[PDB]
Protein backbone atom coordinates (compact mmCIF):
# COMPACT_ATOMS: atom_id res chain seq x y z
CA UNK A 1 0.00 0.00 0.00
CA UNK A 2 1.49 3.34 1.21
CA UNK A 3 1.03 7.35 1.39
CA UNK A 4 3.68 9.54 0.00
CA UNK A 5 2.27 11.97 3.08
CA UNK A 6 3.21 9.56 5.63
CA UNK A 7 6.60 8.19 3.51
CA UNK A 8 8.37 10.71 3.09
CA UNK A 9 7.80 11.98 6.90
CA UNK A 10 9.84 9.00 7.49
CA UNK A 11 12.27 9.26 4.61
CA UNK A 12 13.09 13.24 6.17
CA UNK A 13 14.19 11.43 9.46
CA UNK A 14 15.34 7.75 9.11
CA UNK A 15 16.14 7.14 5.71
CA UNK A 16 17.83 10.78 4.28
CA UNK A 17 20.44 10.54 6.39
CA UNK A 18 22.37 8.24 3.56
CA UNK A 19 19.67 8.76 1.25
CA UNK A 20 19.54 12.51 0.89
CA UNK A 21 17.77 12.91 -2.83
CA UNK A 22 18.65 9.31 -4.02
CA UNK A 23 21.92 9.42 -2.59
CA UNK A 24 24.23 7.36 0.19
CA UNK A 25 26.82 8.58 2.62
CA UNK A 26 28.96 4.97 3.03
CA UNK A 27 28.85 3.73 -0.58
CA UNK A 28 28.44 6.92 -3.01
CA UNK A 29 26.98 4.93 -5.95
CA UNK A 30 24.15 3.21 -4.29
CA UNK A 31 21.37 5.31 -4.60
CA UNK A 32 18.09 4.63 -4.69
CA UNK A 33 16.94 5.02 -8.72
CA UNK A 34 16.76 1.62 -10.83
CA UNK A 35 20.22 1.09 -12.00
CA UNK A 36 21.23 0.99 -7.98
CA UNK A 37 18.27 -1.11 -6.78
CA UNK A 38 18.18 -3.61 -10.07
CA UNK A 39 21.76 -4.70 -9.30
CA UNK A 40 22.63 -3.75 -5.78
CA UNK A 41 19.03 -4.76 -3.80
CA UNK A 42 19.70 -8.96 -4.04
CA UNK A 43 15.92 -9.77 -5.43
CA UNK A 44 16.28 -6.81 -8.00
CA UNK A 45 13.75 -3.73 -8.79
CA UNK A 46 10.76 -5.10 -6.62
CA UNK A 47 8.71 -3.37 -4.24
CA UNK A 48 8.41 -7.35 -2.46
CA UNK A 49 11.73 -7.25 -2.36
CA UNK A 50 12.22 -3.59 -1.12
CA UNK A 51 9.79 -4.47 1.74
CA UNK A 52 11.75 -7.73 2.16
CA UNK A 53 15.32 -6.23 2.06
CA UNK A 54 14.12 -2.68 4.13
CA UNK A 55 13.08 -5.07 7.36
CA UNK A 56 16.31 -7.61 6.54
CA UNK A 57 19.14 -5.25 6.19
CA UNK A 58 21.68 -5.80 3.57
CA UNK A 59 25.20 -5.43 4.06
CA UNK A 60 25.82 -1.71 5.51
CA UNK A 61 22.47 -0.59 6.13
CA UNK A 62 20.61 -0.65 9.60
CA UNK A 63 17.83 -3.06 9.62
CA UNK A 64 14.35 -1.43 10.05
CA UNK A 65 11.74 -4.73 11.14
CA UNK A 66 12.07 -2.98 14.56
CA UNK A 67 11.36 0.68 13.41
CA UNK A 68 8.98 1.07 10.63
CA UNK A 69 6.30 -1.07 11.13
CA UNK A 70 3.80 -2.65 8.37
CA UNK A 71 2.83 1.03 7.80
CA UNK A 72 6.06 2.42 6.93
CA UNK A 73 7.75 -0.27 5.40
CA UNK A 74 5.32 -0.10 2.83
CA UNK A 75 5.06 3.94 3.13
CA UNK A 76 8.48 4.64 2.57
CA UNK A 77 9.20 1.92 -0.09
CA UNK A 78 6.44 2.93 -2.53
CA UNK A 79 8.02 6.73 -2.52
CA UNK A 80 11.25 5.67 -2.86
CA UNK A 81 9.88 3.48 -5.14
CA UNK A 82 7.46 5.85 -7.35
CA UNK A 83 10.98 8.52 -7.28
CA UNK A 84 13.07 5.71 -8.63
CA UNK A 85 11.42 4.73 -11.55
CA UNK A 86 9.80 8.11 -12.17
CA UNK A 87 13.05 9.66 -12.37
CA UNK A 88 11.45 12.14 -10.17
CA UNK A 89 14.40 12.26 -7.39
C1 LIG B 1 23.06 4.70 6.18
C2 LIG B 1 23.29 4.46 7.68
C3 LIG B 1 21.80 4.07 5.62
C4 LIG B 1 20.52 4.32 6.05
C5 LIG B 1 20.11 5.26 7.16
C6 LIG B 1 19.63 3.68 5.11
N1 LIG B 1 20.39 3.03 4.17
FE1 LIG B 1 19.63 2.10 2.42
N2 LIG B 1 21.57 1.47 1.98
C7 LIG B 1 22.70 1.88 2.62
C8 LIG B 1 23.81 1.25 1.96
C9 LIG B 1 25.27 1.49 2.25
C10 LIG B 1 23.31 0.38 1.03
C11 LIG B 1 24.13 -0.63 0.25
C12 LIG B 1 24.66 -1.75 1.14
C13 LIG B 1 25.62 -2.68 0.40
O1 LIG B 1 25.53 -3.90 0.63
O2 LIG B 1 26.43 -2.15 -0.39
C14 LIG B 1 21.88 0.59 0.98
C15 LIG B 1 20.99 -0.02 0.09
C16 LIG B 1 19.63 0.30 0.01
C17 LIG B 1 18.74 -0.21 -1.01
C18 LIG B 1 19.10 -1.20 -2.10
C19 LIG B 1 19.79 -0.62 -3.34
C20 LIG B 1 21.20 -0.12 -3.06
O3 LIG B 1 21.34 1.12 -2.99
O4 LIG B 1 22.10 -0.97 -2.87
C21 LIG B 1 17.50 0.35 -0.78
C22 LIG B 1 16.26 0.10 -1.59
C23 LIG B 1 17.60 1.17 0.41
N3 LIG B 1 18.90 1.12 0.82
C24 LIG B 1 16.52 1.86 1.00
C25 LIG B 1 16.62 2.56 2.21
C26 LIG B 1 15.52 3.22 2.87
C27 LIG B 1 14.10 3.28 2.34
C28 LIG B 1 15.97 3.68 4.09
C29 LIG B 1 15.14 4.28 5.23
C30 LIG B 1 14.09 3.31 5.81
C31 LIG B 1 17.39 3.42 4.12
N4 LIG B 1 17.73 2.75 2.97
C32 LIG B 1 18.25 3.82 5.15
C33 LIG B 1 22.82 2.73 3.72
C34 LIG B 1 21.72 3.22 4.45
Amino acid sequence: EADLALGKAVFDGNCAACHAGGGNNVIPDHTLQKAAIEQFLDGGFNIEAIVYQIENGKGAMPAWDGRLDEDEIAGVAAYVYDQAAGNKW
